[PDB]
C-alpha cells in the first residue's frame, strides 16, 4: 500500500504527496519517525536547485524513529526498537571504506542520501539501508529533541572540530554559529580548547555560544571580524578556525585569522560560486603551512553510539539547539518554512510525532 | 648575602636544611625565588629508594611558580619582579633531539628534567632557571598561587597521558591510578571529550576528586580484579585507552588486558622497581592485537606552561582541587616533604606557600 | 565432496576430506593456482599459540581461479584470475568504523583461513565477500611473486608502516626471513636512509641486501645491541621493525631505538606468558619508545595497492621464493620445509597450475 | 673586506664590496665551495618580490668551508666542510615548540639568506647558529649533488611529505622544474606506486623518468583534468604535489584528486589576488580533499638526513645539475640564466673550489 509525505515537487515547490510505502531489503529496516527536524540543506535543495532537480522526493535528514520492520538478515535491530538514524547512510562495503572516507562510499558525498537519491524523512515511514550498520539504539534518558540533533547537527560540527587539529590550550574561532557552528563550539570545548571565539549577532545564538563554551563573542559590526580578532588576539591569530558559516568570502577571514601551521577547517557548504578564493598573501604565498580542510560530517552507527555516550554521559547538551517545538506530523511544513523564513529567535525546530 | 637556605637531600636516606652559594645566571639564564612550591613523590624514591643514584646536598623539588630576580643580559621577556610559573621539565632547547619533537630527551633520556637531578631544585630561597624566555611563562594575577603550582609538573603530566591516550570524541577511558597525576589524567581525558570515564583508584579523597573531575565510574582494586570489573563494565567490549598514572609494574599487564584492540595505553607512570614491565602475550594478540603502548616523560617549556595557564585561566580545569594541605612558610617545605613520604589517607597534594 | 592439508590437532597434521563449499550471495569458491606455507600455520600446529583446532585446512597464502561466485557478487567472475587476501574480513562491523578491519568481530578474528575457517590447502577454498577481499591479478606478474601478496608483503610493509619512518631515518629490521625481507623494503619505501638487517642465514642477508638493508648484522656472531650502538656512534636508531626472534627480541628492539622512535612489531609471539618491555631503557616508563604490534591489513584495496608497487616495479617479492614444487602432493613437502627451517629457504610455493 | 654580487636596486645587479662579516658568539663564517642560483632571486630582484633592497647580496644554496665560529660552537671549527641550509632559522622561539621552524620568529620569517640577510653569493656569509643550521659533508658526496640538498631536494621532498602518501597510492606532480623532480623522486621515496608526472621540457621529462615518474602529460596533448582523469580511469589521484604553474594550477588539482586524498603546494606563488579552490570539485567545502602548501623545512637535522639519502644512494640530485660553471665571476652568469631558462637546463651550479 501507500503513505504520506512531504516532499519537494520542483525547485521553489514543496508539498504533500503519495507514495507506494517502502520495502526492506534483507539488510534495511523500516522505520516511522518518533521526531523530525529541518535543515538549511533542504532549503538551497528547493531554493537553489542545489542537487539538480528532483520530482516528488521527500524531504528531510534528521530523524529519531521505531524500527517497524527489518530484512532477514538484520541482526541487531527489531521491530519496536528505538534508533537514532544517521544522516548519513553510506554504502559500507565499497573501496572508499577501505580507504577510509565512508561520506565519499560510491562517489563524492554519496554517502548522503536521504532527500537526495532517496526519499528523506518526512514520511510516515523511511527507508534506511544497512540498519546494523547505521543505525544506534536510543537509550532512554535521553528525550527526543535532543537525539534528533545528533544525526546531523553535532556529528557535523563535531568534525569541525575533529578536522581543527585542536592542541590543549589552543584558541579557536567558530565562524557562524547557526546550529552547526554551536556544535563547533561545543566540539572545540571537547578538544580542550582554551579561548573560544564565536562570530554571529543572532542574539539566541550568541547565548548558546557562552553556554557551549565561548569566551569572546565578535560582531559582523563593532568593526570588521579579521581586524577584530587579530586584536583580541594581539596580533598573533588564532590557533584554528572552524568555518561554519557564510560565502566563499569566509574562506579569506579563515585564512587571515589562522596563525602559520595552523587549520582552516570547514563544515560549510558552498552553495554558490565558481571557485572559493584562498587569499595568496595571508597564505604564505603557498608556504605558510596553514592547512585547508574542508568535510562531510561522519555518520554510521559507531559515530552516533559516540555521540549518544557524550550527550548520556552529560558531556554536551544539544537540547538548547532546539528553540522550537511543534507536535504533531502536519506540522513538518510549519518547521520546514520555518527554517526557510528563519527568524531571529530560531536556531533548529523540532517536529514531535504523535 | 653570598649564601641561600635549601631543603636538600644529604645522601640516600637523609634529608635536612643546608646552606649554599647563591646560583648566578647565565646570559640566557634567570634567578628566581619561590614564590609557591610543592613536594612530588619523585623526590620520595630520589632520597629514599636512590632511583637516580647518589647525590650530596642537592636541594629538591621541581614544582614551582616564583619571582624573578636576575636575569641574564639575553634574557628579553622576563625582568626582575615578574610573576612566573616555572617549567618542571627546563629542556635546553637547541639540540637535535628537539628538531626530532623531543624536547623531554634534549641532550639524552629525560636529559630536560634537571631540577634536582643535574641541577638544585626550587627548595630553596633561589633557583636557577636555564633559558628563561623559553622554561618560563607569565603568570596571571588572577591565578591563585595554590592551583598555579600544580601546572609545572601535574598538570602537563596528566594531559600527557590524555594526549598519549589518542581519545577520540566519546571513546571510553579507563584511569589506572588517581593520585595528583591521575586525577589529572582523568580531567585531560574530558579534555580531549571522553565519554565514559572509569577511574581506578581506592582512596575516598582521590575518588571524590575523580568525579570533580569527571570519572563516571570507580573501580576500588579491592572488589576483584580490575580487568574484570571493567570488562564487566563495558559487557565485554573493553575501553579505547588506558591512562596509566600509578601502580607496580604489573599494572601494564592490566592495561593491555583492558583495552580493546586498536586502542592505546598511554603509561605516564614512573617504574622504579622490576627488570621488565609485563607485557602478556596472549591479550596483545601475540604481537599483532594493534594495542599501541606508548610511555612518555611530560612537556615542559614555555609554550606548554602558557597554554595551561589557559585552560586555567579560561575556566577550563580548575587544579585547586589537587590542594589538601597548604601551609605558610618556607621551613613548612620539610614538613610537606615528609607528607608525600608517609602518604596520609587524605593527601593529595601539598602546597607551601612562601612569604 | 573434496580433500586438503590439515590440522588434525595440536601437533597433529595430515589430509582430510571435507564438504565441498558452496558459496552465499556475496562469497566466491576459489581453486588454487598457487599457494605457499607460513611460519604461522607452524607456530598454530606445534605449539597450539591461539589454541587447539580440529579437522582444520591449513593456508592463507593463494593465488587462484574463481570457479563459483554467489547471486550479489558484481566484480568477480568464474574464471577470473584473483589474489586472495590472507585477512579475508566481514566488512560489515563496528572495528571496521574504528578503522581496524584486522580486528573485525574480535582479535585477529579479520584473519580466518587457517583460523576460524579452512584454508586454501585444498582443491577448493571459501573466500567471503569477493568483491571486498579478491584482487583482479594483472597477466604481467607471474604466480611466485604474485603468491607473495596475500601475506609477506602486507605483513612486511605493515611492520615499515607502524614504524613512523622519516625520510632519511636510520632503522633496524629484527628478524630477515620472509616478513623481514619485505620489512626492508617496506622501510625502502618509507624514505628510510640508513637501513641495518639482522639476521644469520647467507640466503636472507643476500635478499636483505638486494631489498635494500645497509649494513648485517649477524645476532650469532654476537650481541645485537653493541653492535647497532657501535655502527651508529652510540646514537641508536630511529625506528626498529621486529619481524622475528624469541620474546627476548622486545628487550633488543627497546634497547637500539633513541629516545621518541617507535618500535613496530608484526612478529607472531608463540612461547611464554610475557613479552619483556625493559624498564631502564623505557626510560622508566617515560622515554617515549612508542611499542606498536599489527595484524596486517587485508582486503581489495590494500592488495591492489600492493599489486602497483610490483606492477610499476616498485618492489620484487620474487626473491623471497626460494623453492617452487608442482602439484597439490607437494603442499606436504613444501610445508615440513616451513617446520624444518632449513638454512637455503626463505619462502616455498607450490604451483597447482 | 668583502667582494659578494648583491642586489643594487630593483632590476639593477652587480659585485660589490661590503665588509667581512663577523661571527656572534653562536653564529659562524663560511665561504662557498660551491653555490646554485634560485628563480626566487629572480623574482627578489626583476620583480620586487620582497620590497626594495640595496647592496643585499643574493643567493641562498651553498656548500661551503667554516672560516670563522663563535665562541659557543661546540661541533664546527674553522675548516669544516659543510653543508649550509638554506632555512637558517632563530630556532629559540614560540614557534619551534608549536612546531613550526620555517615560521620562527614570523610568516616564513625563517627565511634569512638573500631576504634579511647576505646571500650567500659573496666570498663570505653569516650563518646564524652554526650548531643548529649547518651539516656535515662526508667527502662522498660530490659539491654539485651537495648544493642540491639545501632547497630543491628539502623543498621537492616536503611536497612529498605534506601529501600523505600510502604505499602504492597513484599521485601526481604538477610542474617538473627542480623542485618538482625532486618531489617525484619524493613520492618514490614515500612508496608511491605509479606517479604521474606533469610537464614538457625534455630535459625535465628525462629527468622526472629517472626518478620514478611512471607517467608524463603534456599540455600539447589536451587539458590536464581530463588527461589525469582518463589515465586514471576516472578514478583520480590519491595526492596531487603542485610544483609549478600560475595560481590556477590550484583549480587543476583539485579537480585531479580523489575525495580523502590531499593536494601539497611548495610552488612560490608570486601573482594575482587568491589562489582560486574549484566549489564544485572541492565538494562545495564537504570532499575532504586536504589543501597544504608549506615552506621547506631547514635546520642541521633535515640536511642530516637528507645527506643520509644521497649517501645510502635512496636519491641522486646530480641529474638537476645540467650546467657547472667555475670561479666566481661565473656566478652573475649562472644567476641570470634563471631570469630565463634554456629549454635544456634545470639547475646551474657555480664550482668556487
Ligand atoms: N598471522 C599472520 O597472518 C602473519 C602474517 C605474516 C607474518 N606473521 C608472523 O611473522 C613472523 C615472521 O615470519 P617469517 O616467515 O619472516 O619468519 P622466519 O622465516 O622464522 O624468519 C625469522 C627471522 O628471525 C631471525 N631470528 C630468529 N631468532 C632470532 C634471534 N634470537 N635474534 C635475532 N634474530 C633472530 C631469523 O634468523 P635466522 O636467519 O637465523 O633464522 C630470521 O631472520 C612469524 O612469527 C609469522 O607467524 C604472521
Ligand atoms: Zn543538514
Ligand atoms: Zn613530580
Ligand atoms: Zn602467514
Ligand atoms: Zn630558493
Amino acid at each position: 500500500h501507500h503513505m504520506k509525505g512531504f516532499a519537494m515537487l520542483s525547485i521553489g515547490k514543496v508539498g504533500w504527496i503519495e507514495k507506494e510505502k517502502p520495502a526492506p531489503g534483507p539488510f534495511d529496516a523500516i522505520v516511522r519517525p518518533l521526531a523530525v527536524a529541518p535543515c538549511t540543506s533542504d532549503i538551497h535543495t528547493v531554493f537553489e536547485g542545489a542537487i539538480g532537480e528532483r520530482h516528488n522526493m521527500i524531504l528531510g535528514h534528521e530523524a529519531v524513529g521505531e524500527v517497524v520492520e527489518v530484512g532477514s538478515e538484520v541482526k541487531d535491530f527489531k521491530p519496536g526498537d528505538r534508533v537514532v538514524v544517521s544522516a548519513l547512510t553510506p554504502d559500507w562495503r565499497t573501496s572508499e571504506v577501505q580507504r577510509g572516507y565512508h561520506q565519499h562510499s560510491g562517489g563524492m558525498l554519496a554517502g548522503w542520501k536521504f532527500s537526495n537519491v532517496k526519499d528523506g524523512v518526512f514520511g510516515e515511514f523511511f527507508h534506511v539501508n544497512d540498519a546494523d550498520m547505521n543505525l544506534a539504539h536510543l537509550p532512554k534518558e535521553i528525550p527526543l529533541e535532543a537525539a534528533v540533533m545528533i544525526p546531523d547537527m553535532m556529528t557535523t560540527g563535531f568534525h569541525g572540530a575533529e578536522l581543527a587539529d585542536i592542541e590543549l590550550g589552543a584558541t579557536v574561532a567558530v565562524l557562524g554559529i547557526g546550529p552547526v557552528g554551536l556544535m563547533a563550539v561545543a566540539g572545540a570545548k571537547l578538544r580542550g580548547a582554551g579561548r573560544i571565539i564565536a562570530v554571529g549577532s543572532r542574539p539566541v545564538c550568541v547565548d548558546a555560544a557562552k553556554y557551549y563554551g565561548a569566551t569572546d563573542i565578535v560582531n559582523y559590526k563593532d568593526g570588521p571580524i579579521e581586524s577584530q580578532i587579530m586584536n583580541l588576539t594581539e596580533g598573533k591569530g588564532v590557533d584554528a578556525a572552524i568555518i561554519a558559516g557564510g560565502n566563499a568570502d569566509i574562506m579569506a577571514t579563515a585564512v587571515k585569522i589562522v596563525k602559520p601551521g595552523g587549520t582552516i577547517a570547514n563544515v560549510n557548504y558552498f552553495g554558490e560560486g565558481e571557485v572559493l578564493p584562498v587569499p595568496r598573501l595571508e597564505w604564505g604565498c603557498g608556504m605558510a603551512h596553514k592547512t585547508i580542510k574542508g568535510g562531510l560530517c561522519p555518520g554510521g552507527r559507531l559515530r552516533m553510539e559516540r555521540l549518544i555516550d557524550l550527550v548520556f554521559y552529560k558531556r554536551v547538551d544539544p537540547s538548547k539547539l532546539v528553540t522550537h517545538v511543534f507536535r504533531g506530523f502536519d506540522n513538518i511544513e510549519k518547521a520546514f518554512m520555518l527554517m526557510k523564513d528563519k527568524p531571529k529567535d530560531l536556531i533548529k525546530p523540532v517536529v514531535i510525532l504523535a
